[PDB]
């Protein structure tokens, strides 16, 4: 099953996380990460298109996070509002999305 974890799970304040990311399916077009447990648009963070490699910033980017070619999203400098939920969705060539959520929270 596609995964997300945390890395820290406790993260100080001001420092970083990375979301790390398993079990990808191969042969993707896409990427995109929201704010809470699910897919939900006025969340989203950031999409990714995968054939250009462009990131393409949405109404919940921070402008503290970056996502990689792997899917993975790192954010710096966090804050004690960051603590939460935060959601994956892959698109493979075929169009049919799979998603994980991840947690972690800010001390």
């Amino acid at each position: 099953q596609l995964t997300t974890e945390s890395m820290p799970f406790n993260v100080a304040e001001g420092k970083e996380v990375l979301l790390l990311v398993h079990n990808l399916p191969q042969q993707l077009f896409g990427y995109s990460w929201y704010k809470g447990e699910r897919v939900d648009g006025n969340r989203q963070i950031v999409g990714y298109a995968i054939g250009t490699q462009q990131a393409t910033p949405g109404p919940a980017n921070s402008g503290r996070e970056t996502i990689y070619p792997n899917a993975s999203l790192l954010i710096q400098n966090v804050t004690q509002n960051d603590t939460g939920f935060y959601t994956l969705q892959v698109i493979k060539s075929d169009l049919v999305a799979e998603e994980a959520t991840g947690q972690f929270h800010v001390y």
